[PDB]
This record gives structure tokens, C-alpha cells and sequence, in this order.
């Protein structure tokens, strides 16, 4: 469900970055995420050690697809067998009428790559700084927008601003609940209840695949 995939990001990051967090930014980000989610220490350690084994040959691959109702799908996967992955995904689409995987690039310019940092509303108040100060401060570190979602603050910035934004959060000594790179549709679409239900069928099968670590749609 959630741990296996959070474990895959720790292994992948270690394989092409080293098993030393102090010198591997991505590994730190992966570790931070797993921790905030409440993955036991031994598990993480197990994910870092896996990179140096026959089970550490993971890769990040993105697939693109479309479905009825003008739906566009971006699937991010980490797998130890791209052949198996592409085959399973195709079996999911070849089960839903009107849906199909398309060549990468087909959705170009339809989505935006953004850095998304989630923070706890209680953490911000901890070091006593307003949301106004948080925004003013992070504007110099890549912040494009600040949104509020009960008990937590979500800060977004361009994809390339990931590293810097992390710097900002660390400068303010503000704990990060979750840091990631997400694909956000440029032109969101809204489906009626009937459409959402029909689409949900396909979206649930995909999300359930053990290789799909991220799923982005143009749905609002």
C-alpha cells in the first residue's frame, strides 16, 4: 500500500547517489518522507542496504495514457523489471473501453512539474512565524504558492526550485511533513459523478500496482 513504495524510493535513491545521506540529497528526501509516514527504522535501513544487492536494480520510468472524458494520465513507476511493468499497465487499460497507453511526450505541455512541500500548521506556529512571514521568506527560495489544508500548509514551487525550497525550509528550521515532485495538469477538467465512477475503475487498478509510485491525472 504505502510502505513498499516509500521503501522503493529509499532503495533507488541509494543505488544512484550512495548510501550516505549526508552526501546524497535524494536519499535524505526519501528518508525524511518515510519517517514522516511512520516507517520503522529497521525498514529504512533495509531499503538502503537493498541497493547493494541483486534486489537493488530499480529504475524510474514514466508512462503516459488517456481515457474517456478527456482524461490524461501520467504514471510514475519504480520497478525491477520494466517489461513486467509495461505489460501489467497495458492489461489495466486493455480492460477499460476507450483507454490506452500513449507514447511518452504525447502529454507534453499539458502538465507542469512542481515542487510540493507539505508542512504541519502546528510546526509553523511552533517557531512562531505567521503564514505571511512564511510566504514572504520562501518567495526568495522558489515558492510560487502557499495553500492551507487543515492542520497543514502546502507550499509549491517550480520543479527546478526543489533544492532551493528545501534550503528555505531548513533556514527557517521548519520541519517538512512531505517533499516531492508532482505533475499538475495545466488545464484541469471536472467529471460528473457518472464519469468519475467510470474513470475511478481504471485509476484504482493502476494505483494498486506495486510498481506505480505516483499517479497524476488532469482531473479536478
Amino acid at each position: 500500500k504505502v510502505f513498499p513504495k516509500l521503501a522503493k524510493a529509499i532503495t533507488l535513491a541509494a543505488k544512484d547517489g550512495g548510501s550516505e545521506p549526508d552526501t546524497n540529497a535524494k536519499l535524505r528526501t526519501a528518508i525524511l518522507n518515510a519517517k514522516a509516514q511512520n516507517m520503522p527504522k529497521d525498514n529504512i535501513d533495509a531499503a538502503i542496504k537493498r541497493a547493494s544487492s541483486k534486489e537493488g536494480n530499480l529504475s524510474e520510468i514514466t508512462y503516459e495514457g488517456k481515457a474517456n472524458f478527456g482524461v490524461l494520465i501520467i504514471m510514475e513507476c519504480m520497478t525491477d523489471n520494466p517489461t513486467r511493468t509495461i505489460a501489467n499497465l497495458k492489461s489495466y487499460f486493455n480492460k477499460t473501453q476507450g483507454a490506452s497507453i500513449v507514447p511518452n511526450g504525447s502529454l507534453e505541455f499539458m502538465f507542469n512539474r512542481k515542487s510540493v512541500f507539505e508542512c504541519l500548521k502546528n510546526e509553523v506556529e511552533n517557531l512562531k512565524l505567521s503564514l505571511e512571514d512564511l510566504e514572504f521568506a520562501l518567495i526568495d527560495y522558489g515558492l510560487e504558492e502557499l495553500e492551507e489544508v487543515e492542520d497543514k500548509i502546502i507550499i509549491r514551487g517550480d520543479y527546478n526550485s526543489f533544492k532551493l525550497l528545501n534550503e528555505g525550509f531548513e533556514s527557517l528550521k521548519l520541519p517538512i511533513l512531505k517533499a516531492s515532485l508532482q505533475r499538475i495538469a495545466t488545464t484541469p477538467i471536472e467529471l460528473n459523478d457518472e464519469q468519475m465512477e467510470l474513470t475511478e475503475k481504471l485509476l484504482d487498478r493502476i494505483e494498486d500496482d506495486d510498481d506505480v509510485v505516483a499517479l497524476y491525472t488532469n482531473i479536478e
